[PDB]
């Protein structure tokens, strides 16, 4: 999808920090310091599932992921080496209109969140109608939405299927866009928000952002997988130690920005 200077000798499988242009500076910083002491790096785009195919079948080097359990899952099967390297924390958030139909409390826990819009949707009597919005793609968006109403018994996409689960099948941006235009409460993420236009962000609400505590079900964890059958095996291993080091990958993270703000959190201390 795009390769970076700074022969390549390290391939990576992402989705978001690609598209976020995170993988771009982490790059350049890296082949900054292995060339600035003692190459190109090739980014492919690709979901989590996907990148772990690809680090399977040794399409890439390293992959980073969004799903512990995958990951943890990952090398259990040798595909992955042992053990994954905690790279940045990204953070989801619910987004809605502010007329607020599903009369959701800024203090409330995420689920009851969920439990308070579902029900306001079954009632269908609000102005405007309680709607979600879903990419539906399989994307770690959908998965965390999906997750999100499964956790309070609720199914929206099965049969008897609830209408107001609107499925808008495109990249984050542009789903953002579509929540805000039409008046819908959508599960986004901090730097699709920081990427559309301020006007529209006043034509909406965060009703509840991700922080970094460790069991907020809207913390969005990247980690960085070590291909086992990995070609470039000992740069993979350069790129990941480098990766958690406070001196290169996470001085980067904690510097990259959009719209003027950090976009990733640094991964926790270790
Ligand atoms: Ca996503």
């Amino acid at each position: 999808e795009d390769v970076y200077d700074g022969p390549v000798q390290l391939r990576i499988g992402n989705g978001g920090a690609g598209q976020s242009g995170l993988v771009k500076e982490l790059a350049d910083a890296f082949i900054k310091s292995k060339v600035d002491s003692g190459f190109k790096v090739a980014w492919y785009k690709s979901d989590t599932t996907v990148t772990i195919n690809y680090l399977k079948d040794g399409i890439v080097d390293v992959g980073i992921t969004y799903s512990p359990v995958a990951e943890r899952i990952s090398i259990k099967h040798g595909i992955s080496e042992s053990p994954s390297y905690y790279a940045f924390r990204d953070h989801f958030m619910l987004i809605g209109p502010p007329s607020n139909p599903a009369k959701l409390s800024g203090d409330s826990d995420i689920a009851d969140m969920f439990s308070k819009m579902h029900d306001a949707a079954e009632a269908g009597n609000t102005k405007p109608p309680v709607r979600f919005l879903s990419r539906y793609d399989k994307s770690a968006t959908n998965i965390k939405e999906a997750e999100l109403w499964l956790s309070i018994g609720q199914v929206p996409w099965a049969t008897a299927y609830s209408t107001w689960y609107h499925q808008y099948i495109t990249f984050p941006i542009q789903a953002l866009t579509a929540a805000i235009l039409l008046r819908e409460y959508t599960i986004t993420d901090y730097g699709t928000y920081l990427s559309i236009p301020r006007g529209l962000r006043d034509q909406m609400v965060i009703y509840k952002k991700g922080t970094n505590d460790a069991d907020d079900p809207l913390l969005n964890p990247a980690h960085l997988l070590v291909g086992a059958r990995a070609k470039n095996a000992e740069m993979a291993k350069e790129f990941a130690k480098w990766l958690v080091s406070k001196e290169g990958g996470q001085k980067v993270i904690e510097g990259f920005k959009k719209d003027g703000q950090q976009l990733y959190s640094p991964a926790p201390y270790r």
